[PDB]
């Protein structure tokens, strides 16, 4: 059957690296790295997610704090907090949990965060830089995905890859990473990439997946990817994080049970990509702390 | 056989639209738009392209000066020159012709042009905005390809598109425009897009192209696309400009299988220049920032 890849395990490794790198940075007598998180309102998943990131920083020896605010808050307000933090030399990374309330403009918030602290890599300059294959604060989930692939020894160069979904902070950067030149400042995957989305016809999607050596799903649609869609031996990465009921639980976009018996590798949900996301956040924070980039 | 779309005719159309918009704009009492072009060294094609640009400016009533310089220029000189132009409130759009000499950092330059006068759309902020589907100054060849498609009337939503090439200023932006959400600030094609490049083996190219409702070729390789690669009836867009000058496609042959096709010369090339005029008037109007 399919090698199942543990994102839980892989992420724990990665955090171990980070722990050490931070240990080193402090023992050379640099300041201990500080991550600030802003959380607005009360989405319960959102809470869970900050909790995750607060733990991770604890584990790897990074100082954390979560500044909570009521959904009641205004855009101008939020910008002032963000402005406080950009100037607090104690804060190395600054991250704004999403989504924000509809009366706050996400893009403007994202570009408020100083790019040098932008551990989410959602600032316009980081996006620009990533799209031009330059060094940048890479976004965590796409970077996670790439780490899964690169650490499992799965090749990409020359290979056919489909990414379903095209969100600006997951699908598009994944596709950007995977298709680009291995030779540029920020190496990419040199794969041949297909972007699918909410207006791909299921038959046309399937027609592309069937040719795919790697299928990467970030649609947020259960049972989107079924074993009849997948070539034999293929690697299947599940970025989906879908909340259904059967008691209330969580699934990917892959038919795990089906696909597992056709695929050469697969990631579980839970315990695949989610934790890899939190791991790369820790990577970006140490990087931010070392003032490496701009 | 296959309808040959006239790049020349469409570029005429767009140029006419810009001429009118410029006249109204001047007639309302605004400054007549000015575009400066920096030329460096003495590349034959560079010189020809710069002239193609200033020609189109005059045709649509935009003022232009093509400032031509020696390869031997220092990079810091150039940055100082650009800062002049960035600062001259008389310049609305400034574009640096490429390629520059191996001794100068394109990226440092491209990023030195004011985003607000960056008619080529190659400033990192313009690339960023574009990749986030925000309003932005679109790069001209990508926007040209798109206009050719929207104008000819070829649907894109749901459809299957393939793009050969991933250059940061042609192929990648094309692939960006075509796959993204029609609903966004800067709408996109809502197509299903495949990006191929130099590590795509012909086997794989063909395996994708044949399912392609629209194939867009921007690889810079004679004859790359042959009619067995194409699905009969499909739209084929030849963004190639290669000095043997012909395209990336096989014209005569492909022409019989394809539903639509674009020549070379007389295809995308002239459109690229048209869209630059569109961008210069947008610049002059200071809509964006
Ligand atoms: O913190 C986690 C996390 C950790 C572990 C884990 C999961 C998620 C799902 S799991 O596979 O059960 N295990 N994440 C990954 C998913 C995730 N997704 C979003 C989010 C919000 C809106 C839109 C798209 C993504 N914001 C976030 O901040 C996070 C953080
Ligand atoms: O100036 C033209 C142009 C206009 C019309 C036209 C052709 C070319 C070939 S044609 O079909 O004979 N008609 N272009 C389009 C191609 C083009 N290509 C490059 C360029 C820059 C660096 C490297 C390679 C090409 N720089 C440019 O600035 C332009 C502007």
């Amino acid at each position: 059957e399919a090698v199942v890849i543990s994102g839980r395990k892989l992420a724990q490794q990665i955090k171990q690296e980070v722990r050490q790198e931070v240990e080193e940075w402090v023992a050379s007598g640099n300041k201990r790295p500080h991550l600030s998180v802003i959380l607005v309102g009360e989405n319960p998943a959102s809470h869970s997610y900050v909790l995750n990131k607060t733990r991770a920083a604890a584990v790897v020896g990074i100082n954390s704090e979560t500044i909570m605010k009521p959904a009641s808050i205004s855009e101008e307000e939020l910008l002032n907090l963000i402005n406080k933090l950009n100037n607090d030399d104690n804060v190395d990374g600054l991250l704004v949990q999403l989504p924000l309330p509809e009366h706050i403009d996400e893009r403007r918030i994202c570009n408020a965060v100083s790019p040098d602290k932008d551990v989410d890599g959602f600032h316009v300059i980081n996006v620009g830089r990533m799209c031009l294959d330059q060094y940048s604060m890479l976004p965590a989930t796409p970077w996670g995905v790439w780490e899964i692939i690169k650490r499992t020894g799965i090749p990409t160069l020359g290979k056919n890859v489909v990414v379903a979904g095209r969100s600006k902070n997951v699908g598009m950067p994944i596709a950007m990473l995977l298709h680009t030149d291995g030779a540029h400042e920020r190496p990419g995957g040199d794969a041949t990439v297909t972007i699918s989305h909410r207006y791909t016809p299921k038959e046309q999607l399937k027609k592309h997946t069937i040719l795919a050596d790697i299928v990467i799903s970030a649609a947020g649609i259960p049972n989107l990817i079924t074993a009849d869609m997948i070539k034999e031996g293929a690697a299947v990465i599940d970025v989906g994080i879908n909340r259904v009921h059967d008691k209330p639980k969580l699934v990917g976009d892959v038919d795990f049970e089906g696909v597992r018996q056709k695929a050469g590798y697969i990631t579980p949900v839970p315990g695949g990509v989610g934790p890899m996301t939190v791991a790369m956040l820790m990577k970006n924070t140490i990087i931010a702390a070392k003032k490496v980039l701009r």
